[PDB]
C-alpha cells in the first residue's frame, strides 16, 4: 500500500518519465520499435491513470520525432497494458484520447497485453480487443510462455504479434527446454501471420539463434538498455545517416 | 426410487460397469496401434448408460476415485487378456482416462502401481490420459505423480487439448508424450477455418515441443487427409471404427493379423 501511495504522488507531481527500449530488426539492426517503459524520478485507479498517462506521453513522444524528422516512416511504440484495464470502457476511450490529442498515426501505436489475458477472456475483453484493432492499433501478447495459452483463443484473437520472454531467450542455446520453446514458439506464430520480438538478448550467440530462425525481432541489453527520450532519439539520428 | 450415488455403488459391488474401447490408428499405416477404454455402466434399468449420465454424480461425491481405479484395472486386466490369448500385438497399448481427483494424496501413484501387480500389465503398455485443464492445478503433488509415472515408463497424454489451457514452460518441462486434439475442432474441419485454424496451431505446438498426437473425432476421409498429409501421427474417430466392445475390439485386432 505504501508503493501504490509512492506511485500516486508521482503520478500528482508528474515526477515520471518514460524511457524506452529500442526493439530492432534481427536480420538489419535496424531499430523499428521502442518499448516504453515508465521510470521514477525521485489500486485499479492508479493503473488506469497511470495508463492514460503513459499512453499520451508515448504518443505525443513518437509524434514529435515524426514532426522533426527524426522517427522514420516505420518506428512504431509500444505500451503495456494490465489485464486489470479491460473492466469498464476506460482502455478503449484511453487510447482513443492519446490518438486524437497526438494526432498519431494508430498504427504507430502497438499494446503489449500478457498472456494470461487468456485467462480471464470474457465476452467483455473479447470486445474491447475487437475496439482496439477497428482503431488500427497493433496488439502484442506479452512474456509469451510464461503464462497461459488457450490454443484455441491463440488462433482467434486479433493480436498481430507475440514477445517472447526473457526468461526463455536467456537460456538458449544451451538448454534444450528453453530452446525447444523457443522455437515452438517461433513455429506457432509463423502459422497465425505474427512477428514475434524476442525480450531480454544479452549474448551475440543468442542473436545470432534467434536471427538464423526468422525471429523478426529483438530487444535486449545486449543492443540497447532502455533509454532516455532525448538517448533514444540520438540513435535514430545515426540509424538515418547510416 | 434409490439415490444415484447408492445405484453406482451397487453398480461396483455388483459387476455392473463395462469398458468398451475406441481404437487408435497410426495414420500413415491404417493399422491399430491402441485403444482408448471408455467406462460404460450396463444399468440393468436402463441399458448402455454413457458416462456423461453417472460421472458428473461420483465427482460429486468422490465415488469417482473407486470408478477410476476400478476402470485403471479393468483396463490392464483386459490387455493381458489379448496379449495371453495371442491377439494383442507387442506394439499395443490401451489408454485409460484420469480423473485430477486421483492426483490427490499421490493416491494415482498407488492406483496404477495396484492395477500392474494384479494385472502383470508391463507399464510400457498402458497410457494415461489426462485433462489440459490439469495445467491449471498443478501442484507439487501432481508433478510428483507425474514423474513416477513416467519414471515407471507408463505413457502420459493431455486430453480434450485445445478445449482448456496450456502453459508452454509446463508443456516443455511436464513428461507429457501426447497430446490429443478435441473432437469439437477436428469435426468441423477443414470447411470451417476457425477450427481449420486451431487444429493448424496444436499441431505447431506438438512438433515443436516433440509431442505426439492423436486427432480426436475423424468423420471424413478428408479430415483423415488433411491430418494425415500434416504429420498428425494417430487419430481416432468414427470414420475408422467407434467404441467397440471387448469381444469387437479383439475381433478388429484378429482381423488385422491377417
Ligand atoms: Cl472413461
Ligand atoms: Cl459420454
Ligand atoms: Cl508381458
Ligand atoms: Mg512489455
Ligand atoms: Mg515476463
Ligand atoms: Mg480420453
Amino acid at each position: 500500500l505504501t508503493l501504490d501511495t509512492r506511485l500516486r504522488q508521482a503520478l500528482e507531481r508528474n515526477e515520471l518519465v518514460l524511457h524506452y527500449q529500442p526493439i530492432v530488426e534481427l536480420a538489419s539492426g535496424r531499430i523499428v520499435g521502442g518499448e516504453a517503459l515508465v521510470r521514477w524520478e525521485d489500486d485499479t485507479g492508479l493503473i488506469v491513470a497511470l495508463s492514460d498517462w503513459v499512453l499520451e506521453a508515448c504518443c505525443t513522444q513518437l509524434r514529435a520525432w515524426q514532426q522533426q524528422g527524426r522517427a522514420a516512416d516505420d518506428l512504431t511504440l509500444s505500451v503495456n497494458i494490465s489485464t486489470r484495464q479491460f473492466e469498464g470502457e476506460h482502455l478503449t476511450r484511453a487510447v482513443d484520447r492519446a490518438l486524437a490529442r497526438s494526432g498519431l498515426r494508430p498504427d504507430c501505436l502497438e499494446l503489449e497485453i500478457t498472456e494470461n489475458v487468456m485467462l480471464v477472456m470474457t465476452d467483455e475483453v473479447r470486445t474491447c480487443l475487437d475496439a482496439l484493432r477497428a482503431r488500427g492499433v497493433r496488439l502484442a501478447l506479452d512474456d509469451f510462455g510464461t503464462g497461459y495459452s488457450s490454443l484455441s483463443y491463440l488462433s482467434q484473437l486479433p493480436f498481430h504479434g507475440l514477445k517472447i520472454d526473457q526468461s526463455f531467450v536467456r537460456k538458449i542455446p544451451a538448454h534444450p527446454s528453453e530452446t525447444q520453446i523457443v522455437t515452438t514458439i517461433l513455429a506457432l506464430a509463423r502459422g497465425l501471420g505474427m512477428e514475434v520480438v524476442a525480450e531480454g538478448i544479452e549474448t551475440a550467440q543468442q542473436y545470432a539463434f534467434l536471427r538464423d530462425r526468422g525471429c523478426e525481432f529483438g530487444q535486449g541489453n545486449l543492443m540497447s538498455t532502455p533509454q532516455a527520450a532525448d538517448a533514444f532519439a540520438s540513435l535514430l539520428d545515426r540509424q538515418k545517416a547510416s
